[PDB]
């Protein structure tokens, strides 16, 4: 089906998701100079102390951390959203080298990876019924350069070796996200997609400013996931992001100034 390679990649989805021509698709360049302060921006708030991860799913795209969203439990309120967004799971996109690999670019730059928090909103019931709606999900993104290495990113790299390919899936308990934000809150926010099939246009997009640094080790482990499956010829994860898609009638709004 759809992946990202020459055959089926991003300019190939439009044949059977024919919204990935729509008005609000993601991911975006995030034109710094062209962003506009919103004062009418509540404070960010996210809650993730009483996170509970559960598992984690190679899926043959990336690799998602899945969390118990039964309860309220890890949240992001504040910002551009109104009401509470639950966190179902969080996952990454990443290049075959350093200069490559983020969904959304900064001034057409390009960061290695970027991590993704998938939270829905609670007065839809559940994430089913949530990405029928405009305002159904909420996305934070995080941009990943290398640098010093990220303590509390460790742990998802270790476990990779156990979910190698396709289908693949491991216990994944106790692990706390807060490891895997910046100092800062500063963010762009706007109205988007998900950056890969469906691509439904239901997501707020938060985007931070600050990027987290991990060490060349650490993506270099992501680069030895599989796009396929056990027994089969190695295709190595790598590349699975969607390129920059058109703006249109949409403004980016900073948090700050
Ligand atoms: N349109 S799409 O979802 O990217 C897609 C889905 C299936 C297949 C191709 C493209 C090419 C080979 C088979
Ligand atoms: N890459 S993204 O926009 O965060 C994204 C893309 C597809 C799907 C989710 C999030 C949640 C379930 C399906
Ligand atoms: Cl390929
Ligand atoms: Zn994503």
């Amino acid at each position: 089906h759809w992946g990202y390679g020459k055959h089926n990649g991003p300019e190939h989805w439009h044949k059977d998701f024919p919204i990935a021509k729509g008005e609000r698709q993601s991911p975006v360049d995030i034109d710094t100079h062209t962003a506009k302060y919103d004062p009418s921006l509540k404070p960010l708030s996210v809650s993730y102390d009483q996170a509970t991860s559960l598992r984690i799913l190679n899926n043959g795209h990336a690799f998602n951390v899945e969390f118990d969203d039964s309860q309220d439990k890890a949240v992001l309120k504040g910002g551009p959203l109104d009401g509470t967004y639950r966190l179902i799971q969080f996952h990454f996109h990443w290049g075959s080298l350093d200069g490559q690999g983020s969904e959304h670019t900064v001034d057409k730059k390009k960061y290695a990876a970027e991590l993704h928090l998938v939270h829905w909103n609670t007065k839809y019931g559940d994430f089913g019924k949530a990405v029928q709606q405009p305002d159904g999900l909420a996305v934070l993104g995080i941009f990943l350069k290398v640098g010093s290495a990220k303590p509390g990113l460790q742990k998802v790299v270790d476990v990779l070796d156990s979910i190698k390919t396709k289908g693949k899936s491991a216990d994944f308990t106790n692990f706390d996200p807060r490891g895997l934000l910046p100092e800062s809150l500063d963010y762009w926010t706007y109205p988007g997609s998900l950056t890969t099939p469906p691509l439904l246009e239901c997501v707020t997009w938060i985007v931070l400013k600050e990027p987290i640094s991990v060490s060349s080790e650490q993506v270099l482990k992501f680069r030895k996931l599989n796009f396929n499956g056990e027994g089969e010829p190695e295709e190595l994860m790598v590349d699975n992001w969607r390129p920059a898609q058109p703006l249109k009638n949409r403004q980016i709004k900073a948090s700050f100034k």
